RNA sequence: ACGAGAACAUGCGCGACAUUCCGAAGAACGCUGAAGCG
């Protein structure tokens, strides 16, 4: 069979694969409340 | 046939000289491209 919908990984303007510092520290402030500078 | 008749309140002269509208000051603080799964 074949594919449908391809969702894109994120790439910086240098082109390579980042996981960002943003979607690291959303995760760890859910985990962590209960202002995170 | 007048305390009168003439008789320029005038002449030369710069509102000018010295001056920083500066001094101190993060456009940054928080913010998962993610949720449901038809």
């Amino acid at each position: 069979k074949g594919m449908n919908d391809l969702h894109l990984f994120v790439r910086d303007g240098r082109g390579d694969l980042y996981i960002p510092g943003s979607s690291l520290k959303g995760a760890l402030r859910t985990v962590l409340e209960g202002a995170f500078h």
